[PDB]
């Protein structure tokens, strides 16, 4: 429903050679080609370094996907406005998004999500050139959730992942919920500075 | 145009979040999040190691392509092979492509071509974030290209921006031949290697 609304929303205008989400133009990427990417930053600058450029990156595409739904607002609940960014993330092929439990409500500053992750880019990618890892490895992916949350609440929203498929975990699966209830929410805020 | 032929082989499965272009798995990515990672690269690295990493980025797409171009040789001339990078290069919202001359034969090793570039998404993004360049832009773009041909060929052919949107021409223009046939060739290469 939400996907079929959003997916309406996607152009391919071949005569630009664009493709266009909402304002935002978009390109098709391989993702063994951002994997390789990734590989050589991490080789480079190091996990923990590379990590950070990723969520950065996520966070510029879900704060973009917010203002897209921030249009599409009409007659959709603050849920209906929240579930957008899961189906956004979906239609770009990045990463399978279902909701568990999710308590919103934009106007008193309320928000407690959890979702699952299936079949994560980032993490099946991660693999095919780390193999398996300590920590959570959906950096992107993290960010993009972070940032459409953050967006959409008009207030710091944080993500974490519980458990990711790039640690060894069948799924990932997520945590978002304002700043102040994250034990070390401060640290968490820096990785989303420059 | 035969951007028919490859648009079968692009197939969306939303109910499962995921993007396939031939064998290769894809992500929808805005060119606004590649802008802001980009810049972050630039600042930290440098001009030239990022420019190296967009470059090497752009190579793995090509030589991607090509694989998926190879299978549909059907009974296609050389020519007509070569044609299917630039159709994915449009299909992929990269930028379109218009062959001025194009002299091509795979067997004896023969490569001399000249395009021109509109609506360059990298040049477009890459004055959004630094303003009009001293030198071409489209990194991620001549890397497809030489990536893309010397895969075809089975040698190394490597594409030059003559001309480039980020330097506030109207467009770009490229010139691909064999690494032989630059003068410079051997500092080229160099920047495809991590
Ligand atoms: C809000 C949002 C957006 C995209 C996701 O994958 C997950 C969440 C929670
Ligand atoms: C070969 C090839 C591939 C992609 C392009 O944009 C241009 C050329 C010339
Ligand atoms: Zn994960
Ligand atoms: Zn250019």
């Amino acid at each position: 429903d939400g996907l079929s609304n959003l997916a309406r929303r996607l152009r391919f205008a071949m005569k630009e050679g664009s493709i266009w989400l909402g304002e935002q133009r978009m390109i098709l990427l391989h993702t063994a080609a951002l994997g390789a990417l990734r590989k050589e930053l991490v080789d480079t600058l190091g996990m923990e370094r590379a990590r950070g450029l990723f969520m950065r990156m996520g966070f510029h595409s879900g704060v973009r996907d917010a203002e897209l739904a921030k249009t599409m607002r009409s007659g959709h609940s603050d849920f209906g406005m929240l579930e957008m960014g899961p189906c956004l993330h979906t239609i770009e092929g990045v990463v399978r998004v279902t909701p568990l439990t999710v308590d919103i409500n934009i106007a008193a500053g309320v928000y407690h999500g959890e979702f699952l992750w299936e079949d994560s880019f980032e993490g099946d990618v991660h693999r095919q050139m780390f193999g398996v890892a300590q920590a959570p490895v959906c950096w992107m992916q993290i960010g993009y959730a972070t940032g459409y949350t953050s967006a959409l609440m008009g207030k710091t929203i944080l993500y974490r992942e519980l458990e990711c498929v790039g640690c060894g975990h069948p799924h990932c699966r997520i945590l978002g919920k304002p700043l102040e209830q994250w034990e070390d929410g401060e640290a968490e805020l820096a990785l989303y500075q420059p």
